[PDB]
């Protein structure tokens, strides 16, 4: 586009908007560090307890607020992209052509070497990974683990759908 793009808030600015900024360091230090990757499949009550949000009313408030954030479709890569789209004008869902490009789409590129060192370089390998499997290759921060597993789930849904349609199996 020729015109400007509006930028997303920081986690701190978002928390201030909902009266919960005292939890900023706990979120950031545990990988809840980008407002594009917070909310229902990603942020869970038990995780909030574990990182030290002991106040149950604040946990409920935070979880509801995270659910109110827009779901931002992942950006394609600057190199090659593979997209699924429903309808002539529907949203493009990227499927990626490399593990690195997939990780970059969720700002998790720092973990490419972790996946490579484990030999987890194909979709088929990665698609069945649990949170525990992800932690075990060295993704320690809970907010990053949750982000990755949520992304895997949505990518797997799209890939299964395509397979079920019966042409690219």
């Amino acid at each position: 586009i020729s015109g400007s793009r509006t930028l997303e808030q920081s986690v701190g600015e978002w928390l201030e908007s909902i009266g919960l900024q005292q939890y900023e360091s706990k979120l950031l230090l545990n990988g809840f560090d980008d407002v594009r990757f917070l909310g229902s499949n990603v942020m869970e009550e038990q995780d909030l307890r574990e990182i030290g949000i002991s106040d149950p009313q604040h946990r409920r408030k935070l979880l509801q607020a995270a659910r109110s954030l827009p779901k931002v479709k992942p950006s394609g890569s600057s190199g090659e992209n593979l997209y699924f789209q429903s309808g002539s004008s529907g949203p493009e869902y990227p499927l990626f052509v490399t593990v690195g490009d997939w990780l970059d789409s969720i700002k998790m590129g720092q973990y490419k070497s972790n996946f490579m060192a484990a030999g987890f370089t194909t979709f088929d390998l990665i698609s069945r990974m649990s949170i525990d499997d992800i932690r075990r290759i060295g993704v320690i921060l809970i907010g990053h683990q949750r982000r990755i597993v949520s992304s895997i789930q949505t990518l797997r849904l799209h890939m299964m759908h395509i397979q079920e349609k019966g042409f690219h199996v």
